[PDB]
């Protein structure tokens, strides 16, 4: 059983970010995954996780700005390549960020990024959808491709991209569609960005491919307010955890 935690920690807004911070360590500390995938990371963020998280080894997709990271448990997963595959036309920074790892006798391919945000960047988010789902399929069949990041999609677009490939499934949808877990967007038991209407959408996803291995759980994380009176995030935490069938 390998777990692992997708979240949007809303490095872009400044407000309380230190105390959030701490938050988001304290919620990492309690579930201990094995691989972490973040978004909206900023350098100062990166340098707190580096001392208040320091059992993982963090991977970024850049160095200023801000840009996705992947965590991986010092002794438990092992590095062995990086590769940044970029969207030639972003507007905002966005990147496909692949690490290569062993986790137990597994070969893994671990995959995140932030794909365009808003809803009138739909085409772009698109075209970016249709890299990853792409970058997805050429990895060796050895090995287990696993996307987990804010994807930003709604209204279902992910028909006009084509659907996901015969070989690739969405964790979510996977395990029946589970209603505790639905939406991790969520203005109405979120009040982060002070947003008076209710807004819920799915914007952070799950995406494998295999039947080698199998999603076993999914739940949000990060639920808990902090004192400032905030949640660490706008976004829920997703906690997934993969079984491997032997
Ligand atoms: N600049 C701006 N104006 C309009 N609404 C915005 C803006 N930035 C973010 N958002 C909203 C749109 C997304 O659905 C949500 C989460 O964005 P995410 O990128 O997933 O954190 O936040
Ligand atoms: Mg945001």
């Amino acid at each position: 059983t390998i777990s692992f935690i997708t979240w949007n920690i809303d490095g872009l807004d400044g407000c309380n970010l230190p105390e959030r911070a701490r938050g988001v360590c304290s919620c990492l500390a309690l579930y201990s995954p094995d691989v972490v995938f973040l978004q909206e990371v900023i350098p100062p963020y990166c340098a707190y996780l580096k001392k208040r998280a320091a059992s993982y080894t963090i991977i970024t997709g850049n160095e200023e700005g801000y840009f996705t990271a992947i965590l991986l448990k010092k002794g438990r997963v092992k590095f062995k390549s990086q590769e940044i595959i970029p969207f030639p036309n972003t507007k905002m920074m966005r990147n496909l960020l692949c690490v290569n790892v062993s986790l137990g006798g597994n070969e893994f391919c671990l995959m995140t990024s932030h794909l365009e945000s808003t809803r009138e960047h739909s085409a772009e988010r698109i075209r970016q959808l249709k890299t990853v789902l792409g970058k997805m399929q050429e990895a060796p069949d050895s090995t287990t491709v696993i996307f987990a990041g804010d994807t930003n999609l709604r209204d279902q677009e992910v028909i006009k991209c084509g659907g996901l490939p015969d070989n690739v499934f969405d964790a979510w949808e996977f395990l029946g569609k589970p209603k505790h877990c639905q939406y991790t967007w969520d203005t109405k038991a979120n009040n982060n960005l002070r947003i008076p209407a209710a807004y819920k959408h799915r914007f952070d996803r799950i995406f494998f491919r295999a039947g080698h291995l199998i999603p076993q759980s999914l739940d949000l994380v990060g639920l808990e307010k902090l004192d400032c009176g905030r949640f660490p995030s706008d976004h829920w935490g997703l906690l997934c955890t993969l079984n491997v069938v032997l």
